[PDB]
RNA sequence: UAACAUACUAUGGCCAUGAAAUUGGAUUAUCCAGAGAUAUCGGCUGUAUGUAUGGCAGAGCAGCUCAGAGCUGUCA
């Protein structure tokens, strides 16, 4: 329930952005509050991901599924290998 | 209108920028996308039995003369 509930609501109040790209660039421009990487993701992003985030302090979650579960989780359509939390309003996880 | 010379175009793949849900794109068929689709006065690259010029008209071809030389057209 943790983390369906979570990020249903943190889409719902919410910013974020999906996709390798968006979640580097919000790394980078410091905009990236939390971020989310599946088990399936390749590894070399992994590690790459895990390394842009220890390096600019954010808190990496690690994702108990695979694509779809992460998507679905988005209540988006597509599958994502790694997400970024920008703002959730109502959503503990982000503080603590 | 030869090989060959130079410059351009050629079914694909890449690079930016930006991300797509009232999901879109696309083939005759499949198929692709947040593992980034579509889209930009965008950009890069690969293959000619393509185009232009050189070769080349002087050659070849078709006609017409002169008593071996000569003339005309070979176009769009
Ligand atoms: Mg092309
Ligand atoms: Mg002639």
């Amino acid at each position: 329930d943790n983390i369906q509930s979570k990020l249903a609501l943190v889409m719902r109040s919410g910013k974020a952005t999906l996709g390798y790209k968006s979640t580097i660039k919000a790394i980078r421009n410091g905009t990236a509050k939390l971020v989310f990487i599946s088990n399936n993701c390749p590894t070399v992003r992994k590690s790459e991901i895990e390394y842009y985030a220890s390096l600019a302090q954010i808190s990496i979650h690690h994702f108990v599924g695979s694509n779809v579960e992460l998507g679905t989780a988005c209540g988006k359509y597509h599958r994502c290998s790694t997400m970024a939390i920008l703002d959730a309003g109502d959503s503990d996880i982000l503080k603590t």
